DNA sequence: ATTATGACGCT
DNA sequence: AGCGTCATA
């Protein structure tokens, strides 16, 4: 009763960039603006990967992952923008920087972690006490949260997407003002007031448009984003979780979208977030571990603890490069050429970190695939990272690799290489 | 022949 | 340390 705690003592957000790299093309390119949109990397095999869709051309079945000659299939009108290449591969320096500028407007309101290049999740715990102390008690009006979903609302006893989002609104801010909600429920509306805020900033600042879930931590944040894009952001009460899991398959969860969700649904004969509830802690730890068991537990009752890390650079800084099919690196040459195009890549954004963070990394990364081999990495070997020299980085690297060659002829490379990836990594404070 | 990233867990 | 998992544009 009175100890059962609840997970409601922060308030989190997640912001995630709508279409982070359409946008990024479309701010540049006017012509491209509220069009079916997508970006491209490469362009000879079957038009080029797509890796970003704008919403535009969503509704016309265009996904990531798609051939742009295929995509143009079912949007023959889709417009196109090509990620820049440099030293024979993609690049995506437009888009980290873009990213920044994003990052740096989301530091200003509060501690903020970087999930990805267009996410991060934001702790509002603190900034919401201030907020309710310049309030004195006053209500908090509509007017303050003109893009907000309250998740399970509106309910019991107009056919307009608009107006039901006010309709639900509204039912929930009557109920704050009566006093028939909680104040973990008050945390979160000063929360999503705050996220409107910062929404607004960053479209202001940026022009660029995202979504966000409110909630009292990553997980829940992170599922009430995806609930109402683009443009829109959703806040998950803790009230509203029942409803919520009891039909959201396992597998729409952060960290469950993969084998062990798989498992769970398998071994434990259910599809559902909601129907974990009915197992002891100790049963599903005996099924998923100590760790897993325990975060599940918690999880279906909408209860996590992971900290919103304050980190907002990436802890690493990697080049790779796929050689698929025919293009498998075969000759020695060929792989020390491909070496130094990452390596140069790498020591250019190495030397700009260097500069504008104050740090260094320590430790070179080396993997490689070999064809039909595994998936991902083959393997994977460190060696140290002393200087910012892409010459040095790219003969350290053949160094620690040189041997994988099983060729009897030291100029032929078997089995072919169908990936090189480079990655600077333990950063230290210079 | 999605590609190019990036964080974290296991042993 | 090296490998595997899960995720994002
Ligand atoms: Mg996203
Ligand atoms: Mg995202």
């Amino acid at each position: 009763g009175p100890h059962m705690a609840t997970g409601q003592d922060r308030v989190v957000a997640l912001v995630d960039m709508d279409c982070f790299f359409v946008q990024v093309e479309q701010r540049q390119n006017p012509h491209l603006r509220n069009k079916p949109c997508a970006v491209v990397q490469y362009k000879s095999w079957k038009g080029g990967g797509i890796i970003a869709v704008s919403y535009e051309a969503r509704a016309f079945g265009v996904t990531r992952s798609m051939w742009a000659d295929d995509a143009k299939k079912l949007c023959p009108d889709l417009l196109l923008a090509q990620v820049r290449e440099s030293r024979g591969k993609a690049n995506l320096t437009k888009y980290r920087e873009a990213s920044v500028e994003v990052m740096e407007i989301m530091s200003r309101f509060a501690v903020i972690e970087r999930a990805s290049i267009d996410e991060a999740y934001v702790d509002l715990t603190s900034a919401v006490q201030e907020r309710l102390q310049k309030l004195q008690g006053q209500p908090i009006s509509a007017d303050l949260l003109p893009s907000t979903y309250i998740e399970g609302l509106p309910q019991g006893p107009t056919v307009q997407k608009e107006g039901m989002r006010k309709q639900g609104l509204f039912q929930w801010l009557d109920s704050l003002q009566i006093d028939n909600l909680t104040s973990p429920d008050l945390q979160l509306t000063v929360g999503a007031v705050i996220v409107e805020e910062m929404r607004a900033a960053i479209e202001r600042e940026t022009g660029f448009q995202c979504s966000a879930g409110i909630s009292h931590n990553k997980v829940l944040a992170k599922l009430a984003c995806g609930l109402n894009k683009p443009n829109r952001q959703t806040l998950v009460s803790h009230g509203s979780v029942p409803q919520l899991f009891s039909q959201m398959p396992i597998r729409k969860i952060r960290s469950l979208g993969g084998k062990l969700g798989a498992s769970v649904i398998e071994i434990l004969g259910i599809e559902y977030m909601g129907e974990l509830t009915q197992f002891t802690e100790s049963q599903l730890q005996s099924h998923f571990g100590e760790k897993n068991g325990s975060w599940l537990y918690a999880m279906c009752r909408g209860i996590e603890h992971d900290p919103v890390k304050p980190r907002q650079l990436p802890k690493t800084i990697g080049c790779s490069k796929n050689f698929p099919g025919k293009t498998a690196l075969a000759t020695r040459e060929q792989v020390q050429w491909w070496l130094l195009q990452l390596a140069q890549e790498l020591e250019e954004r190495l030397t700009k970190d260097r500069n504008d963070n104050d740090r260094v990394a320590t430790q070179l990364v080396v993997s490689i695939r070999v064809q039909g081999d595994k998936r991902l990495s083959s393997l994977r070997r460190c060696c140290a990272l002393t200087r910012y020299d892409a010459h040095k980085m790219s003969h350290d690297a053949f160094t620690v690799i040189k041997n994988c060659n099983t060729s009897g002829i030291q100029t032929e490379w078997s089995p072919p290489l169908t990936m090189l990836f480079l990655c600077a990594t333990k950063f230290s404070a210079s």
